[PDB]
């Protein structure tokens, strides 16, 4: 879940937020 988006947001966030928009 989002737990990965906030946890991964540390550095490589542009990747999570990028894909997170494909499912949001």
């Amino acid at each position: 879940g989002i737990g990965k988006f906030l946890k991964k947001a540390k550095k490589g966030i542009g990747a999570v937020l990028k894909v997170l928009t494909t499912g949001l």
